[PDB]
């Protein structure tokens, strides 16, 4: 009586159809010209220019997310008082595409702040367009437009097109798979699955902690299947640790056949209470961690590189501003990696899965909230085969991003379409 619903993001043409106490626009390393023109033309809105951080793209993202994050916190009393609009301007460019991830943060902010409208606006070459101000003004007049795209005289909005036997599989009986966050409850599930399917497989599980007894005990059974499993106890935030891990991989083993990036964790708190430290701490493994992995395994002939993202990344979720922006970054990264592969620079197909609450994933367990989330969302704790089925179905479709939901169909579709 419950079914996997399964969705796939689309840029559509969709322009079919109150007043703001404040108007804020944030430009992500946009052109000087763009900045000046906009301020001059829009002097009834505050304009913030992020150009300032130095680092790899992930470093800059983490930094700018914290700036957005500290911006909300401050304006918190206002949001209580009256309505506000923030618009983020993200230029589609070499790496600046990834800033579009700020959308995870904006969706969470909207849930936590009743009277906020937050839009992310991705622009192919905004400076060149001097029709810009009317659009922003016009976009401001359709609050319900949360992600908006301007490229090639085109105005797109993001939404969700639905996707519709025994399943094909990516496994090589011999050869190497790693799962960062591998000793977590989901990384173990996928470990077993590989174990069942693989025969003579090598599975490198990684995380920060020293293994507890039960984990090793849980681990030992997988050794029973005849697969060889090694826990590498590394921090994906530490670029050097990642390097070593990959090299040992290389020196130790022939090659890498596959990567799941499962590292990360959620720490629920409302934007108003959250520390910067906690905020950065949940961004790290999914943002810098992911970049570091990608770039250290660039020269490997992978069959796949799959990110374990979350339904939070694409819907936002109360108390998960950081988890959502981290997860949105990974989604944005999936497309960015594919383009790189087309350049031939990266090997293997890239997918990001937006997972719902797993039935027997650790991290969260639904309990009483389970019921609100069913009542709030129509979603249920997703059973493991249903998940594995969706996992295999997601691969064969070959899209950079697959959003998976389990629950009652009509409620789900009604909320999302």
């Amino acid at each position: 009586h419950m079914e996997r619903l399964m969705l796939e993001p689309v840029w559509e043409k969709q322009n079919e159809e109150l007043s703001y106490t404040e108007h804020i626009i944030v430009l992500f390393e946009t052109e000087r010209s763009v900045t000046d023109s906009i301020a001059s033309h829009m002097k009834d809105a505050r304009v913030i220019t992020l150009n300032e951080a130095v680092g790899h793209i992930a470093e800059r993202y983490q930094c700018y997310m914290q700036n957005i994050f500290e911006l909300l916190q401050s304006k918190v009393r206002k949001l209580s008082a009256g309505r506000i609009i923030i618009q983020a301007i993200v230029p589609l460019e070499k790496e600046k595409q990834l800033f579009a991830g700020v959308s995870g943060l904006f969706k969470t902010a909207e849930i936590e702040f009743s009277k906020l409208t937050a839009q992310v606006i991705e622009i192919e070459k905004p400076e060149e367009m001097i029709d810009l101000h009317l659009k922003l003004k016009d976009d401001s007049r359709r609050p319900f437009d949360k992600q908006i795209r301007y490229e090639a005289g085109y105005r797109f909005v993001k939404g969700w097109r639905e996707m519709v036997d025994t399943l094909h599989m990516p496994w090589r009986d011999e050869g190497v798979y790693l799962i960062t966050g591998g000793a977590g409850s989901l990384g173990l599930l996928f470990a077993k699955e590989i174990a069942n399917r693989t025969g003579r497989s090598t599975i490198v599980l990684t995380g920060r902690s020293v293994l507890s007894e039960d984990k090793e005990n849980e681990l030992e059974a997988l050794r029973s299947i005849g697969a060889e499993v090694v826990y590498r106890e590394a921090d994906v935030s530490d670029q050097h640790a990642v390097r070593h891990l990959l090299e040992e991989i290389k020196e130790r083993y022939g090659t890498l056949n596959g990567i799941i990036h499962g590292a990360g964790s959620s720490k629920d708190r409302f934007i108003i209470h959250k520390t910067n430290e906690e905020f950065q701490e949940v961004l790290q493994p999914k943002v810098s961690g992911l970049l570091h992995v990608d770039e250290c395994s660039k020269d490997f002939p992978l069959d796949f590189f799959i990110f374990f993202s979350s339904v939070s990344g694409c819907l936002g979720n109360a108390g998960q501003a950081d988890y959502a922006a981290a997860n949105s970054f990974m989604d944005a990264f999936a497309e960015y990696r594919r383009s790189l592969a087309a350049s031939k620079k990266r090997f293997g197909s890239t997918i990001s899965f937006n997972w719902p609450l797993w039935e027997e994933g650790g991290m969260q367990v639904g309990a009483e909230d389970e019921k609100r989330m069913l009542k709030t969302t129509g979603m249920v704790p997703m059973p493991t085969d249903s998940g594995l089925k969706a996992f295999y179905q997601g691969i064969v479709s070959d899209k950079p991003q697959v959003f998976v939901m389990e629950g009652q169909l009509q409620k789900m579709k009604q909320k999302l379409l």
